[PDB]
């Protein structure tokens, strides 16, 4: 890239998705890369895990202007990824989630726009696409506000679009490090619905979708990757399979309210959007989910999870 | 009632809605209803309009709460009305849309629960249940936090619930004022979808359901009145018919995005509520909607609208 | 003009004023007129009224400069007419008058400022000059902060200037639409003092002199409109005349404290003010009001009447 | 009295006004005397001029309602006189003046109303009559905000009221102590115009007037003290009398601009008012003013002189 | 306790402390321990882990006053523990740690009182004695906000005091889980100043503290735990010991800045305080530190390390 | 100068600082110096002692942005004075301290890198380096501010630095005029310890530092200026001796807290800077104080207080 030479802000950065980022880009041209947060643990652990003197790090929140435009002065590209994201914490404090979510984008792109921050890509959820939870709501009203600012700011002056991804593989919602834990512990796997499914998204695949809309999206545009599924039947299956493991699946039903699939489009933006190759793009204005897509064999899944380093690193160990 | 000698508020009252509270309520033994908006005009006109010593009118708005804690001081119940209610203005100003339904329904709650307000009703939409627009999106989100205050504050304290309810007949967003001029112009009358369904709620049907979650709501509670509906195409004929009008009826396909149906509740708060007699009640925690509910003869449809005030006068005036 | 491919900003613009200056403007070489204002309906009305691609509308309002910001960016020139200006309502709510018309015109200097606006007009009343209620002591105030603004900030980069008229005959304060009712409802017409006076200003006088100030104006000025004045009793008789009608006029007595004339510069203004030829000048630094102008005969006001859309509706329907 | 153990907060503490509660009230029965302000300078002054236990001294400003708090905290009465006074420092930051003398204002009522404050006496000024300049202006507002707010809150509560007093013989603004220093220089005295006007008020008279509304003033009243006037002439001639001196009075004519005279009441007010015996009080809803009063002859001005501390020593010393 | 019924916030609870005072507290009559915090995460593994109803988590932060008074509706005592603590973050952002420790304490404080909290105990560290950095500069100034909010606030209102303590024995900062590391690893051990020192002090101890001031402290009160010392050349002899390890101590002299000793208290404030027999009482208004204490042998060193559970584990675990 | 056509501006002009700045500087090429504070009343004292077109006077407070705002543009260089500077008042205030002396900075520093000021001289005190009180800790934190924020600005753009200075002689808290008075009074003087030091500085020597920094200065340095000592004693000497007085010395003995000795640079500052000649430099990242520096003879102290114009003039009048 392309990174170049150039500076790089992420908020929320101290995540797995803001690691991913810095492994895939500390070792490049690029001058800086800026991780924005309020906790100065995670952000020192950080510090003594690369010791990089391009990582630089700023306190502050997206709630506040203030501390942001401290960290967005000089900046080139915003990658967003701030943003209150469980579902019960969301449900229970909702208007801290409009705060971080919601007020805080808005803070994020006005402070990118007086900086004159080339690009912004503000990321979001599967969960934006029929919103019924808080966190989703929240996440849903975030794409309108960068949508809305998109509209009234010129391309060449500061570009504002955003992606979703749903679940990662073997990220904290994933069922991967439950399951590997049960195998290394001769317990049994529980699955609720074995054809419940989820797109197939590594850290990898995640990082390469916001360099993706970073290439590629126009103003306005949500960016979505595509990608295959699998029930969790068959990802069990597939575990179980690579550690040569014969742990008993106890399959136990629908927890009543769970989520049976992925939605990546709604009907309304899959019948807008572009077709770009291995992308679908909704420009600013039957569904695509993880039943309707390219089903992984239980053999595909396999090389799937192989391509994963925390799957190879408990596939030694064991 | 019930108001016997108490002081409601509305914001938003300069409406439809705080209007026909007002012709109910007015001769009553309340002791104030007191109409609390931005617009001085309006409350001038509703001043001129009642000549009532009842009727107190507040200049200030929602997302200003030194002003919302004037009106509040010694108020006992709140209809909570204040909103950005249409869709292209909540989809090109969303920010605007946050602060006013979403922070602006916070300030409310708070406001209210700080002069020991005895009761909130916030009133909601049907478009809350499945959000896909930007004005749904906030409204949705605007019930997550009454519902989250509702949870933290004994009911004995403040209660807070909320309604919903669609399509209000003959009022702005009704076809029937359109219907209604078409056949006075001698005009054809231009449908879409003839199919497409609301629920026939008139204005005094919303002001009983907020009075009746007034009256019998939980706290945390969204309360939804149960409906008839009838189809436009049968509405269309019932109106030509009571005009004894013959108005060629060009029916022209559907305009590619309407809203087809109207949804009270989701498959999923349906599945929770409490079926109260004429009323849902969805307790804080298929679908009900218009196609699938007691859907009425062109005859039966004749008879609620002439239980309509707007429908009357056309029809003597013509 | 003049205002070829430039962008005005209007607050307060769903207003009579706002409708004037877009009937005269919008099918000229302007390239957009923006409608800054809270009301969500109005705006809708306006945008179906004239279904032009050149008027914009925002949501926001002058005490959230955020909202402005978002209005400003880009334009040329901004006529600034948003404000509290009713007497019972300022006399209710100071504070609400003070946040609206001066805080309110602080943030709108300051956001025109900010985005290299090149004029701000401020309207004014003629009660600002003897300031005696609330809303006239704001509208003063509202002066005092233009005119400081204006000497901290050069002219090439924004000029900021105002402008005070009075009575608009036919508008929402006149007698006018009042008298014509009386005429077509067979009843009398109502005096109190017959000789109480009102300069004589059209809606295009209005728009007129803010056109002025706009081409004419150096900044710090106060600009008024040079304009006969009638007795209201001279008036009741030109109606009556014109509709060729024989209503009793009920003469009644002054109402004990009613505006006896109109006041547009004060002995201290005047004695400052440059004579331009139509228009006075007050330069940033006896009385001229409705009784000492050419008050006109009731022949003259009839010539008057007769160029008002109002009156001429009026007349034909008649 | 009668302030027997209670607490007095006075905002704007540090001037003459408060120096003067001081004097009069710190020997007696009262609990405490707050003195309110940003000044360190002249509250350590002030401290160290009286070393008395019951002056407490807190420092902030009637903008930060955070600092008011902490000083209204327990406070019985409050008399609120801070305020940005002078002509041309208000002319030139009238914003300034709007957040001190207005905004300011507001937040004092709210402190002391949240605070249980039983009574808030607001210092005015004659110039708020005929509020003719942005101090004027500012200061006519601040009476509208007490005014409006007296309305809404009940008297047993807290009481809401002001006065209005003019110029302090001997004070900052008083021409008093230029003619004394001309006398001691052998300089002239110069005069502008000899019969230009003001009543007369020494500093006692003026703390007396706070302590009558304190005591009688009906919450919304706005309090004045009846006084005598005298000419400046005559004012000039009785200081050169007591002197025994013989210095050359030259009068120069007017300088355009200047105040003649002092109204403290406005026909529309003076018509309203209730005569009380030794004050005027306008209730909550031709002119009082220096020319039409009591004028003094140069013998009774000696008289008035006399009764004046600074007078006094000047005398002695001299 | 004590506890008995009441219900407990602690800010910052997220932490080492949070965690201890839960350990502790949990199981006892307590009615709730409120935890928070802006992180979901960790409100999310604490909650994984103690599974307990009496848990209850707030998401929100000191900095937010809002988010704040939710936390502390109906909240007996509070353990003021948020902040930002490492050296280098405030000093790269101290405005940052002036929003945290010192603004987010008034907050905390003015909060508590509202709510009528009877207790508040900010905690505070060595580092406020003889404030050289950033981090100590606030913490030293939040102590001067407490102590300050005391005075004017009376003790059977809101209790306000606060504690100091400085290393924690293996917490984060402890140099003890970087030598039994070293152990493990077969590495050498690298002191550099091998006589400097360091208070002992367990988790338990700290809680302990805290709890002592909860009992016995009077507003106003600053509280430190009278604590032996070691050298840590001593106490890296007493681990090697421990484990029965003969790896390589490498003394390489004193990096040159690093702190020599603890001190807990300055001459000043010793020379103020009250013995009161396990602690010393600072009241609001030659030094206490880890040299002049009573110092360790190695074998009294080993008995302390034993009594901590981190040191218990490791050893098993070898 | 250097000064030459350039605007400075100081906040905290109306001080004994400001005033110095002014005698130095009005009659240069200097095009403006503005003075921006709150009190009117000393700016209207300033205004008429030097009735220079040049200084400009501005209303504001450095806690209030806009009114930064508003004064910062177009200047060149900030002197920045503003503080509350008393030991009690930041004592008993300490979170006004805060708003003033650290959050006050921030927005000046903030207002002037957005205005492109060349310079900001951030004046602080002895007291900033051991920090005892409110008054110093809120100083230490206001160095940590600036010095942080000159890391992230380019120099080019705006440099940032400051200076530290201890006792004036003969200004507010200078022993001289006590001393004077005292003689002149015919009484004892009064000295607690004779061997107690301050450093001695004039007035002329503090504004030569500035100048200093201003012309010297990298960005992030605190500067700091040479100059002996003397005791109390050999002060008191000193001036007896002057006037030709014959005053008993009355010797109390060390008032139980008084400052010894003044320290403009710690162990750790002093090993940091670099020797410049008349000035010390701490570079952004045993001791300097008055005990070990040049002491003085009575009779080179009696030449030092020959150049202070206030004692040049008591000795005249005496
Ligand atoms: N003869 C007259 O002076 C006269 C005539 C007519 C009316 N009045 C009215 O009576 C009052 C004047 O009393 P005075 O003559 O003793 O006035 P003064 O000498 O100007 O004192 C007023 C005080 O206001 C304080 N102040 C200014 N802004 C403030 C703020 N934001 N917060 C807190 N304190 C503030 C100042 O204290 P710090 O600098 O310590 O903050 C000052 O000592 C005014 O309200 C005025 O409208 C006076
Ligand atoms: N040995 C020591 O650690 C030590 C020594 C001396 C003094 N102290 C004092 O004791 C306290 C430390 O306890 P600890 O060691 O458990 O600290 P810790 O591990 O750093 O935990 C402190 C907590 O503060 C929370 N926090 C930070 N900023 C916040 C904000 N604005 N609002 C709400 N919460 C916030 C964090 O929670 P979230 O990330 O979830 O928001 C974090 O878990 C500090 O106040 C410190 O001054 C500690």
């Amino acid at each position: 890239m392309g990174f170049d030479d150039k500076i790089l802000l992420i908020t929320g950065g101290t995540g797995s998705f803001g690691n991913a980022v810095m492994k895939r880009f500390l070792d490049s041209n690029i001058k800086e890369i800026r991780i924005f947060s309020r906790d100065e643990k995670k952000q020192d652990d950080i510090r003594k895990k690369y010791n990089n003197s391009k990582l630089k790090f700023y306190i502050g929140d997206v709630r506040d202007s203030q501390s942001v435009e401290t960290a967005m002065r000089d900046v080139d590209y915003v990658f967003h990824a701030a943003a209150l994201k469980q579902v019960p914490s969301c449900e229970f404090f909702p208007v801290e989630a409009v705060k971080t979510n919601i007020i805080g984008t808005e803070n994020v792109l006005q402070s990118a726009i007086h900086q004159n921050v080339k690009k912004v890509i503000c990321l979001s959820t599967d969960e934006a696409a029929y919103p019924i939870n808080a966190m989703g709501i929240s996440k849903a009203m975030m794409e309108k506000v960068f949508v809305a600012k998109s509209r009234n700011i010129r391309s060449e002056q500061t570009l504002i679009c955003g992606t979703r991804y749903g679940n990662v593989m073997a990220s904290r919602g994933s069922v991967i490090p439950l399951f590997i834990d049960k195998i290394k512990a001769g317990e049994p796997l529980t699955i609720t619905d074995p054809d419940m499914t989820r797109f197939l998204m590594s850290l990898e695949d995640a990082v390469e979708l916001v360099v993706h809309a970073f290439k590629h999206a126009e103003t306005g545009d949500i960016m979505v990757q595509k990608a295959p599924s699998s029930t969790v039947g068959d990802l069990a299956t597939a575990l179980l399979e690579l550690f040569e493991a014969d742990n008993a699946i106890e399959i136990i039903g629908t927890r009543h309210g769970e989520k049976k699939a992925e939605t990546l489009l709604t009907r309304e933006e899959y019948a807008q959007c572009e077709d770009m190759g291995d992308y679908f793009r909704v420009p600013a204005d039957y569904e695509y989910n993880s039943d309707n897509t390219h089903i992984l064999t239980v053999e595909e899944i396999k090389e799937k999870l192989l391509t994963l380093e925390y799957v190879r690193n408990e596939l030694n160990d064991y």
